[PDB]
């Protein structure tokens, strides 16, 4: 009846326990302490952490607990604004452009995406075939290179060049900056240059995304991007279309809630591999086996089940946007046991979730793919690394596309090699990622 | 391409090869000289067995095979109905149930069962500690009392007191003849007499739980409280009752052969015993065993493991293909087609476990990632595998570790190895002498 909370510090609340960059993977460790739920609570705020399946399938329940706009999400909207990402369910923009916006995003639109999609990811494996004897790679950079120029060229046909570069596109220069700047406001005279920074980064980013816009309306072209069928999509429900701010904001949103989420999955996986050579091996032998092409259709990564296997293995262990946010619409009692008022935050911490051994086993932290060789088994809610219902992840299958295409395409051409014994370092911003981790490959001399 | 098939009689086809006390041993025999698979047949059936794990990996395939009903669970349907172990995977009760269940079943649930499992293998050791020196011990029939005793507490926090008496309660009288009854007919007044003593007394003790509201540790409390997530509906007190008689079936003589097996096994190799003993007196500090010191009982574990491998006691599970599809890229088979994995041949695969394969080492499991996937499947397979394998363990884990602290053995008649079949294998008149060590219990 009362919820279990960690030990409070007078006036500083549960404060000094999050004394770090990584609060997700500190409060993994109190979770292991204090069981499926706690409140934490610092000068400001309140918030309850949510770590079993059995709470998380009723904070699931979309009548009575919807999306909340975390501190995060908040600063992330003065320049993601009323797109999907940080708005509100009941704002008009958030349905529309979801109605609109979600047969662009099926398993079906794919297949036109496919593509460009390629197109990205062969640059990568040709940038890792030129690399002389001596070299190696910087795992998560180039990742995230190949991420924001694939979200760049299938959203609105736009090259960053990201394999072309050592300083990005401007663009791409000022969203990271713009990101970093939200996310540093969290822990905050001195500050007039930031806000400066700040309002000459969301004039880069709207100026090139409105002029994107203008132009495509200015020629009538017609493309297999997603600003195409912004522009001549309508909502069946109201009639009307997205307005031209909109589709700037959607765009914008697709790049911020796509690129490291993504990149850091690739990254994550990869680093599972090199960690356990049979988990590699069978992996690779897929690959091999399935990719028979020069590149590869869209029916070859619909094939490649191992390699797909391997990603949600990832997402499981350090699912890549780990915590989401949720309010109470109403008074409701959690669980039988924990009332909560109209109103109450609880946060969701899915690595946590997916470490519940009444689900998954005893055996969580052991990287084993072949738990979910049979999807259809896996238990209703224990697996949640894209979030819940109609706010969870529209981008969904657009992820794992493009993960299981190029994951198949590194392990096709190439052989792994951990050089470093590189050590795990986990950093945390909205995203998670191994920072620093590094490999040599070396090729299998498999023509493109 | 072409498989073997063993001696034909006429319209009876194969059927005669099996009219016999130890048809495993006998099917054993026949895949040592037909090897990893061949085609058996009786009158209007078709069954193929399978012994290598290279077929019995793709048997293993979910999307490809599911859990067939064989003949044997089709009789034992008849008292244990809709319940777990004789449902089709795509009858409405059997996902409602494994829903429910599942959470329950969890090694981290055998916390809550802990208690209930040392009330019971107390009342075992301290029975042997009571035997005067002109006595021995009958391994099957106490181990049969205890993993009864344990499942009806654990299951409905209902009692037998198997070790308070000769004849056995009249609900394990009605059941093992009942089982016996299905497996002879691979009578009928009797049968219908003995699944009505097993529903009356299944079904008055929930009908008793529910007008009290009591709440206990139990697998019926569970049952009573659950809802199924994707439904929202409870189990009904008709299947309620057939999962308590399917954990019984399913659970008591599976889990007593292990024991007997790992005890035969453990006197026949002084060495190994002497090692897992001092393993027990290390670990078991505490007259009354925790939860977390079972845990630590590792060597015990992989003494089971090893005797689990040699004589898996439900041998033999069956499956069907669920569409027309390849084996092994040579055996074409049809969607309905029936498989049979054939679980003691599978474990002496030569190129999975070395040439070594009959010799008692538990050493082969000191490292579990090591062994290939589907290469050890004495619980069977996938979503359909034995949802009572942590609680057998524990239990197993928790009872030999207790005998090994507390006394020496003496196979004092120099026991020759006999193994009876029915549903399960045990080893028949196995029989020890045990002398205690005389430590506080
Ligand atoms: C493996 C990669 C990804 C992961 C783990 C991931 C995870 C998530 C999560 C957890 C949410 C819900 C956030 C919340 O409840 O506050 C979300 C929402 C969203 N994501 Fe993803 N994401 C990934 C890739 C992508 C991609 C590739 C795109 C677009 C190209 C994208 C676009 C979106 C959008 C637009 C939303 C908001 C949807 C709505 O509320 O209507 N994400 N994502
Ligand atoms: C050493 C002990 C045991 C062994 C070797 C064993 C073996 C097996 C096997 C081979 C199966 C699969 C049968 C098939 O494929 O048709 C099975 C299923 C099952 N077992 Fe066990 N068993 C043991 C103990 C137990 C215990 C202690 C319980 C209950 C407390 C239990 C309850 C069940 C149930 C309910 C199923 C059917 C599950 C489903 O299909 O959803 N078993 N067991």
């Amino acid at each position: 009846k009362e919820m279990p909370q960690p030990k409070t510090f007078g006036e500083l609340k549960n404060l000094p326990l999050l004394n770090t960059d990584k609060p997700v993977q500190a409060l993994m460790k109190i979770a292991d302490e204090l069981g499926e739920i706690f409140k934490f609570e610092a000068p400001g705020r309140v918030t309850r952490y949510l770590s079993s399946q059995r709470l998380i399938k009723e904070a699931c329940d979309e009548s009575r607990f919807d999306k909340n706009l975390s501190q995060a999400l908040k600063f992330v909207r003065d320049f993601a604004g009323d797109g999907l990402f940080t708005s509100w369910t009941h704002e008009k923009n958030w349905k529309k452009a979801h109605n609109i916006l979600l047969p662009s995003f099926s398993q079906q639109a794919m297949k036109g995406y496919h593509a460009m999609m390629v197109d990205i990811a062969v640059q990568l494996v040709q940038k890792w075939e030129r690399l002389n004897a001596d070299e190696h790679i910087e795992v998560p950079e180039d990742m995230t290179r190949l991420t924001l120029d694939t979200i760049g060229l299938c959203g609105f046909n736009y090259r960053f060049n990201s394999f072309y570069r050592d300083q990005p596109h401007p663009f791409i220069t000022s969203m990271v900056r713009a990101l970093d700047e939200a996310m540093n406001k969290l822990q905050r005279p001195a500050y007039d240059e930031n806000k400066r920074q700040f309002q000459e980064d969301i004039k880069v980013m709207n100026d090139l995304v409105d002029k994107i816009i203008a132009d495509r309306k200015a020629s009538g072209e017609q493309s297999d991007d997603l600003l195409t069928h912004m522009l001549n999509g309508k909502d069946p429900e109201t009639g009307e279309p997205l307005d031209d701010e909109n589709i700037r904001y959607q765009i914008i949103t697709f790049l911020i809630a796509g690129h490291e989420t993504t990149s850091g999955l690739l990254s994550f996986a990869l680093y599972f591999l090199v960690k356990n050579p049979h988990v590699l091996q069978k992996a690779a032998e897929e690959a091999a086996r399935v990719l028979v092409d020069p590149v590869p259709s869209y029916k070859q990564v619909k094939q490649l089940k191992y390699v797909g296997m391997v990603l949600n293995e990832a997402l499981r262990l350090w699912p890549t946007a780990p915590a989401f946010s949720l309010y109470a619409k109403e008074d409701t009692v959690l669980g039988g046991e924990y009332p909560l008022e109209k109103g109450d935050e609880l946060m969701v911490l899915i690595p946590q979730l997916h470490r519940d051994k009444t689900i998954w086993g005893d055996d969580v932290e052991e990287f084993r793919p072949e738990r979910f060789e049979n999807p259809s088994a896996i238990p209703q809610h224990a697996f949640k690394p894209y979030g819940n219902g109609q706010r969870a992840c529209i981008g969904q299958q657009f992820a794992l596309h493009e993960a299981t295409l190029v994951l198949g395409m590194m392990l096709k051409h190439f052989d792994f090699e951990d050089h470093t014994n590189y050590e795990l370092d986990i950093k945390e911003t909205l995203t998670l990622k191994p920072e620093g981790f590094v490999v040599k490959a070396k090729s299998k001399k498999i023509p493109l």
